[PDB]
């Protein structure tokens, strides 16, 4: 009763009451303090919690242990991202980063303090953007209420005590992990061997559109600096970093054969396969239709990969100048449901 | 109460009562049945699960569901030795080998059956040798018994019955994932550029000695199909497959500047960094020092990645021969303490 199963819940496969995503956020909104213990962290999760710790302060104190980075590796941008929110956080006072230096510790614990009430979470799921809705992996975890929470509370605190050292007191990485976006962890996403590729794109497509990457500095690509969504307590959401929204003109939806609200098939220059749509006024919105972000990953990650852009940054027309392109191909092939979509960079 | 947090408790943090390795194996130990569901595997921890379950009666029933790899990569000797284990159970009507094919299952958690008995554990460790006493990351489990355990119990076959699927009944994987031996989770290993690599080994080495790779059936490389260590209870643990023994002839032991009965650095020809130790009669022994499996995992992993040697097999002559390799070599550098070992194929 001090403690309930809590899983993922995707997949045709409900086996608990709550989701994990929604009782994460629901203990993370009423929370006043909160601990945190994971083995892995993405630079966009890490970059959102801090604009929504920028965004909202409810939270008056909170520690993040990231436990396998410093010895197992390191991207720059996952790196820096954290080092960024320790500065934050030591400015307001509102807490901590510590990393792993003497062992790859691999735990995810999460422990909420609301005023005298505490609780926790225990088991698989490092930390993410469970603010996210879209749970893309099954995490199977443990809720804690009560003096049982209490305890975990304490052993957490005594972990990072133990473990962990203020991320500004270590020294930087020498060597980092080349950035990887994951862009197969996306739902509906599939790799497409080189050979495949190669072979698909040397053919001559019937139909061909040259499709601006716009430049706007609070929407379409940079809809993450546009305003966060709020919600019925006030929490404030801000836009996903991978969210992107790419919209297209008149000027080309109105054009011979373009793909106008369809679902079709997507295959990449740099070997993805996934299911986008075009909707909206005029058909406009060009989407990834499984993942609101894939279609942001391969943009951004693209663009990171080549280290055109990093953390917190707006697309500018430089970044696509120093990338060596400012638009995106979509091109036909002998199938009208199948579509080449190309963003290469000069190299 | 009916929770109790149980952590690795490595790495002088030292935060719960009982540590996860020994609560594990005790409740393995005292099991008729398990279930287990885990993200990931290795080849090894499934091979030697499947020894201890040939070797020891008292486990009627296990099923073990596998979450990430049918979706996210297999490596064909983890597949291989899914198999074969599930050809086993399957045989002896002892249980089942599960994948995910339908979502990419990230849980960690076992539940364990003593008579009418049960105890679960939930939390960050993937399957593992549990067996081996040596923990080499920081995990945390959260152990239940009584009602809470019965109810974690019925969550994992839900788990089970609605992801699960046999895999047996499973298309074969299109494309395998190339074997990754990951020498460094091996403890005291670092990892060498391999820039630095080749201008290391360009010196000429004043100290050259060729040590042969031996193919005694059931000892020196060949250990793992020696005899097994029984505890009091009569438990049998297979000897680790990624153990052997190195053992160097007097012939060689006896020449100028063999490094004997000292501790000195070793650095290989693919870029791993570890200490070495000689010892015994006339420095006999060749062991890694820090872990006893980096030696083994470092001689029995490049013979996997070439594909050479698969699992559950000895090493013999053709392996050798297949490899283009039956030697190791060590030779000097300009610092007595720092030595050079290669064991490159034909490749």
């Amino acid at each position: 009763s001090h403690m309930n199963t809590v899983f993922s819940n995707i997949a045709n496969a409900k086996i608990t009451e709550k989701s994990l995503n929604a009782v994460w956020m629901d203990l993370f909104k009423s929370a006043d303090e909160v601990l945190m213990a994971t083995g892995y962290v993405s630079n966009d999760a890490v970059v959102e919690l801090h604009k929504i710790l920028e965004l909202n302060d409810h939270i008056q104190k909170i520690d993040l242990l990231v436990g396998m980075h410093y010895l197992e590796g390191f991207s720059h941008l996952q790196y820096d991202s954290l080092c960024k929110l320790n500065d934050f956080l030591r400015h307001e006072k509102r807490g901590a980063v510590y990393v792993s230096p003497f062992v790859k510790f691999h735990g995810k614990m999460y422990s909420f303090k609301n005023y005298q009430k505490i609780n926790g979470l225990i088991g698989s799921a490092n930390l993410t953007c469970f603010w996210d809705s879209t749970e893309r992996t099954y995490e199977t975890m443990l809720h804690l209420n009560g003096k049982p929470a209490q305890i975990l509370q304490a052993d957490i605190q005594s972990t990072i005590h133990k473990l962990g050292k203020n991320i500004q007191e270590v020294e930087r990485p020498s060597k980092f992990i080349e950035h990887n976006s994951h862009l197969e962890n996306c739902l509906g996403v599939q790799k497409i061997a080189p050979e495949q590729i190669r072979q698909l794109f040397a053919q001559t497509s019937e139909y061909h559109f040259s499709i601006p990457a716009k430049t706007e500095e609070k929407s379409n690509l940079n809809v993450f600096f546009g305003e966060g969504r709020r919600d019925k307590r006030g929490f404030v959401k801000p836009r996903p970093w991978y969210e992107v929204e790419l919209i297209v003109s008149k000027d080309i939806t109105s054009q011979e054969g373009y793909p106008v609200l369809k679902s079709f098939t997507v295959i990449t220059d740099d070997g993805w396969q996934f299911q986008c749509k075009t909707s909206g006024d005029y058909s406009k919105n060009f989407r990834s239709e499984n993942d609101l972000k894939t279609l942001g990953k391969w943009i951004k990650g693209r663009l990171e990969s080549h280290g055109c852009l990093q953390n917190n940054e707006k697309i500018t027309h430089e970044t696509l100048r120093e990338y060596g392109n400012d638009h995106f191909e979509l091109r036909s092939t002998d199938n009208p449901d199948v579509w080449l979509l190309s963003f290469k960079g000069k190299n």
